[PDB]
């Protein structure tokens, strides 16, 4: 919880500016500790972002697990995509920074990669179940369809949350993604 | 065409390694010229990448214009998405580097942004035409559906071309994207 202070301060500062405009001394100051005391909890400012990102991706992941262990088909996909929209949506600054650091950082890249593989494998399993019960047609291989849908969400939510041009406005992005998932999963 | 030599050399070196592992002296050497002679044609190695990216995006754009000024609906979308797949697919190293430099470079960011807005506006116009002729249903706003489909293609092609994990294998990515465009455009 000097640790938690450092994490909270880094998330607050990331609202204002990028990681590379945040100094260790910045983080230390905000957390009420000295610089060498900072280095006791974290090896670097990049390690702090990694930890923040790790907690955010694990929060989406635990929320999706919760949903899984339990409405119409459209509403089912909408409630699952909404886990990602609300979770990353509630941590935009960390989302944007972890987005950027995937270039910068092999560790940020592998964390992102492991969780995307997990969410894709879970989307493919649900598509397969829908196909085994006769509710969805056997069109594309489920895992390939899942990979594209998941990558679409990653890129489109990142764009909306960053205010990119072009982007879907944040107020319309959930409905946009759900329409594309549902038509592509159930459509022939 | 000392200019063209510098452009060709930079595209060849980008096959081996990132821009930040390529030196001006590298580019100059490959192009058969001195360093100050290099600085006569380009202000920096970043300006060379910008130019390479500019020619690649304009090539996709002119190819899509060609198609536009002229088969079943599935095949129509497939031939248009294929412009992007073949054009960026034929220039992977430049594609990957321009992908990365969007973070690094406001100019790379604006070039990418201008062309994505243009391709989205064109996809929305064709969707609207399909809806005006009664061939597609009026579901999502055409421009929002176009923005998500185009962002999906950008992210999914970049992943396939980079060999990312996760990605759709390059041999399956065109069919994957076309299925999602067609079901989402024509589906209710
Ligand atoms: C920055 O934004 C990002 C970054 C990375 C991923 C992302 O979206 C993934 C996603 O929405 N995938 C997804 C959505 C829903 C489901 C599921 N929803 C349900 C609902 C009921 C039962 C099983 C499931 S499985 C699975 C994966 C968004
Ligand atoms: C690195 O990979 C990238 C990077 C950026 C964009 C991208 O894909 C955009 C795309 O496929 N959009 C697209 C596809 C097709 C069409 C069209 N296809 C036809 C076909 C006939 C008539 C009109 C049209 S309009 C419009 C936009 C791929
Ligand atoms: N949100
Ligand atoms: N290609």
């Amino acid at each position: 919880d000097r640790e938690l202070a450092i994490l909270a301060t880094a998330e607050n500062l990331l609202e204002d500016r990028p990681l590379a405009d945040i100094s260790v001394d910045d983080l230390a100051k905000g957390a009420g500790i000295s610089r060498p005391t900072f280095y006791f909890y974290f090896p670097s400012k990049e390690a702090v972002l990694l930890t923040l990102l790790d907690r955010v991706v694990n929060q989406a992941d635990m929320a999706l697990q919760t949903l899984a262990e339990n409405t119409d088909r459209e509403n089912m996909w909408r409630t699952g995509i909404n886990v990602f929209f609300e979770t990353f949506g509630s941590h935009k600054a960390v989302t944007r920074a972890g987005q950027a650091a995937r270039a910068t950082s092999v560790e940020v890249a592998e964390l992102w990669s492991t969780f995307m593989q997990k969410w894709i494998a879970y989307t493919a399993a649900v598509i397969d179940a829908e196909r085994d019960r006769g509710a969805a047609p056997r069109t594309l291989p489920a895992h390939e369809l899942a990979t594209a849908l998941n990558l679409m969400n990653e890129r489109t939510l990142f764009a909306s949350f960053a205010g990119e041009q072009p982007s879907v406005p944040e107020a319309r992005v959930l409905d946009t993604l759900v329409h594309i998932w549902v038509t592509s999963i159930y459509g022939e």
